[PDB]
């Protein structure tokens, strides 16, 4: 599979609204995504102890991850598809002691898709829907390859 410039330009054009504030963004992801899935909370060892949104949102290590997350993401979807030396890395450090199944990472998809959809409305329309879509699917496949060279089949 492959996205279309056009589709990249959709990406990265809503992309945009998510850089203007990296640190709410992913805050706003990862309570959505450890609320929907309370086992992924468990795959992160300093915060596995929070329960509420009011200690979440107050909690900068939350934050910190939330920027390291959608920084990285960020610069892989600027590469549009051409990711290889960006997935190498960062499919070691998901398949270390803490192994991020594949499953972890469209639970993380479907969080990010629901920030847009709550956040960036007027810039997240149909077309830029399924750009989005195929871009975080695109990123699972090549992660589960990755992972699969390392020995863990994800
Ligand atoms: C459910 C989703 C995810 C979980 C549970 C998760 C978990 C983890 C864990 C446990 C580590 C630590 C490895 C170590 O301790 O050395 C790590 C590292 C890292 N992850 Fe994730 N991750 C997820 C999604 C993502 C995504 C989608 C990205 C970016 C596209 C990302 C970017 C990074 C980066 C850059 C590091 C290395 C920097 C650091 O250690 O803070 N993660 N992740």
């Amino acid at each position: 599979m492959v996205l279309s410039e056009g589709e990249w330009q959709l990406v990265l054009h809503v992309w945009a609204k998510v850089e203007a504030d990296v640190a709410g963004h992913g805050q706003d992801t990862l309570i959505r995504l450890f609320k929907s899935h309370p086992e992924i909370l468990e795959k992160f060892d300093g915060l596995k102890h929070l329960k509420t949104e009011a200690e979440m949102k107050a909690s900068e290590d939350l934050k910190e991850h939330g920027v390291t997350l959608l920084t990285a993401l960020g610069a892989i979807l600027k590469k549009k598809g051409h990711h290889e030396a960006e997935l190498k890395p960062l499919a070691q450090s998901h398949a270390a002691k803490h192994k991020i199944p594949i499953k972890h990472l469209e639970f993380f998809s479907e969080a990010i898709i629901h920030v847009l959809h709550s956040r960036h409305p007027g810039d997240f329309g149909a077309d830029a829907q399924g750009a989005m879509n195929k871009a975080l699917e695109l990123f699972r496949t090549d992660i589960a390859a990755k992972y699969k060279e390392l020995g863990y089949q994800g």
